[PDB]
């Protein structure tokens, strides 16, 4: 099972995020970002110093309590993401689409590009494919997806992850979450 230890590393690593009817919103609380399908997620990165030119992130989504992928449904697109991939990227024209050869697991990486002028942060904009509540494939069961900061060998620099509840009213649920957890 992929690690979802948090890891700054040496470049102070970590994740930021934005709300974007809502399509997207993140519960800070929760740690959980609750989206739209298939709608743009903006996912900040944060780092205290550069890191080396060559650095990629990769996006990998694991259940947080079996490799996670679409329902047979949602798998029927941009003509780049895998079929059977639940995270896609969205306005990077460098994007790799990968499958572990071992564990079978999908992920998606772009290379690391510093903050634009003016911006203090880099922000990768995710799409998510598939409902939490597929049938056939989440299934109601919870994710999780792991952001590494890795070297061009994949080495890893860095890591930050978040819940993801991918659901059709995202500032409702949200809402639903958040007041159960104050109950
Ligand atoms: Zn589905």
């Amino acid at each position: 099972v992929p690690s979802q230890k948090t890891y700054q590393g040496s470049y102070g690593f970590r994740l930021g995020f934005l709300h974007s009817s809502v399509t997207c919103t993140y519960s800070p609380a929760l740690n959980k970002l609750f989206c739209q399908l298939a709608k743009t997620c903006p996912v900040q990165l944060w780092v205290d110093s550069t890191p080396p030119p060559g650095t990629r992130v990769r996006a990998m989504a694991i259940y947080k309590q079996e490799v996670v992928r679409r329902c047979p449904h949602h798998e029927r697109s941009d003509g780049l993401a895998p079929p059977q991939h639940l995270i896609r990227v969205e306005g990077n024209l460098r994007a790799e689409y990968l499958d572990d050869r071992n564990t079978f697991r999908h992920s998606v990486v772009v290379p690391y590009e510093p903050p634009e002028v003016g911006s203090d942060c880099t922000t990768i904009h995710y799409n998510y494919m598939c409902y939490s509540s597929c049938m056939g494939g989440m299934n109601r069961r919870p994710i999780l997806t792991i952001i590494t900061l890795e070297d061009s060998s994949g080495n890893l620099l860095g890591r930050d992850s978040f819940e993801v509840r991918v659901c059709a009213c995202p500032g409702r649920d949200r809402r639903t979450e958040e007041e159960n957890l104050r109950k």
